[PDB]
């Protein structure tokens, strides 16, 4: 089977609600630099990236190698706060499997996004691998 | 045969429509990242980005590889909406055939671009080869 | 003879004008750009770019080599038009002889200017060498 | 004993303040190219600028490597005591044991960040580092 | 005999009035990218962009290599006329012999600045070569 | 002996004073981009740009080299004046020595800075070397 990208970013928005029932996660349109949260608890913003795509490999056939990037993004007042979420994000994200990719979930980077209308905001950059095979 | 640009754009709008027929699929002047779609379907633009073209090969002849890029951005409200159109246009598009070119069409990349006026946008970018043959 | 730049860019607007003799083609101080067409018939705006000169290749003689960019851009209502056009130019263009230059005319890139004042603007880069050759 | 990133950070605030008493020293949400110290003390602003994993070694774990990185900024009304307390930075914090670290706190850099409300502000940028070992 | 690097802005400047005696030879403060000249005349601005000097090559002299940079751009109204005075320059400056430089000058790049108050300006990139030699 | 910072920018401006004392010599909080000066002389601007320091090489001690950035600004009515003022800040800076520093003071680049308030400006940028030692 294909990958489906929602699957995916719906694949870690679970995880991360399963191994955090504390904490109020989405997948939102707004960005995570600006994003408010209107719970009483820890939120974290899921995006999707986008992806690059290698050329097939000298190939009869267009097969591509996709590399997928994903953000999860903590929202929260206080700094302390902010860098505590960012610690269980990643325990509970690393190396988990994911539906019809070839690898499981790799840790890329971690950055602070800034702190607007009172909220620390840090990202956690992830990437996942699949294969795209073109339809004959 | 020498390649027509606006041709190889017409195969790739064409591609999507057939496949795609509750989307609005447009070649346009405005940039995908400030457009705003008039009424409430699934909007794609359809863009010719340019090319480069490799030097000739140490030959008499006037011969130049072109690398041409062409994008196609989904412009709708809802995130969830624009991702699951991105999977359409990546099966929709990947691996044609295009007229006149070298090899089927192939994928480059996928990029979140805004969020302006509210309209949620992403970019898949994909590459088609021609060769150039100048006039003797 | 050393390469006159203006005779360059001359045979690059007469070579345009000879093959399409219902556009209208200019040299003109404005850039392509923001420039704004008089009439309706395609218009083309020529520009010299600069040039890149190659160190002296290590020899008692001050000779260095010269690679002169060049931009023809189309200036056009629309879209669909502007693309025509530039296939128009490369067609016209692609590997013509330059005078006191050491091989033809090559094909660079292809890129999109913009839509300014309601103008779908597509330019064309080119390349010419030549040696430039210091006095005693 | 997986790393807590905000110890880290606790470790480096504390080696300052027990080795610089007349220091006032915070883990704050602003950003230390704009805070206006309340006080005439030296001000440092401890700050986590974020991390990069390198991907797992051609291993069948998901075990990555983490580069962190973390800046002090003094901030003081005079140059000629920036740079002093600048130098007392490095003395205190060079080399030292971070804990649930590979080896010891690194110096990376040092820049001049501005004079923002008459404050000189000058940052030691510095790396830790650590293996992020992923949940089986 | 140490380079002194006015007496190489001299000589340059003082070799294109003698070539070309109906051009506006000037060292300003302003610089040409919007200089404005009164009258329709070739106007050129000769500046002295700065240098780079190469580490010493590990031995007992502190000797470093001086990569002078020198820039002569042309402020004339008309396009055409731009470009002739640009052709001129470099056949009056490229290969000239400099004060105290251990090389010809060596002509380096052209670039078009821009239009600014309706004068098309063009500069041409130059340059020089010196040995630094420390003191004791 | 630990380097000192304040004293390696001391000894540049000391050896500037001695070497010309008719210029106006000051280590300042405002940036010699827009610093205006009062009198007549000639005003150098010193200020310490900041550190690079290498990664222990292979050790089992945190001992790291330092490459120290620091830059001399003229600042001149003038363009002639700041050029020949330029010349005497190289001559009197290159390959100096500097307390606990383990090789001369280097010449790294100039560079032309602009012409705020009707003062022309231009940086001489200049390195000097040490090996950082941490406490044990
Ligand atoms: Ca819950
Ligand atoms: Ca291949
Ligand atoms: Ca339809
Ligand atoms: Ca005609
Ligand atoms: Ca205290
Ligand atoms: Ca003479
Ligand atoms: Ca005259
Ligand atoms: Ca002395
Ligand atoms: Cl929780
Ligand atoms: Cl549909
Ligand atoms: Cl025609
Ligand atoms: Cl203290
Ligand atoms: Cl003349
Ligand atoms: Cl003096």
């Amino acid at each position: 089977n294909a990958m489906e990208t929602l699957s995916v970013i719906h694949t870690v928005a679970n995880r991360l609600r399963e191994l955090n029932p504390d904490m109020d996660i989405h997948i939102s349109s707004t960005d995570a630099k600006v994003y408010i949260p209107t719970g009483q608890q820890v939120t974290v913003l899921i995006h999707y990236c986008g992806s690059v795509f290698a050329e097939p490999e000298n190939t009869d056939a267009t097969v591509q190698k996709q590399l997928i990037r994903i953000s999860a993004t903590v929202i929260v007042p206080q700094i302390s706060d902010a860098i505590n979420a960012l610690d269980r994000l990643r325990r509970s994200l690393g190396g988990i499997e994911l539906p019809d990719c070839d690898r499981p979930l790799w840790l890329e980077s971690e950055k602070y996004i800034g702190d607007a209308a009172n909220f620390c905001r840090y990202a956690l950059d992830m990437t996942a691998s699949t294969l795209f095979i073109a339809e004959q």
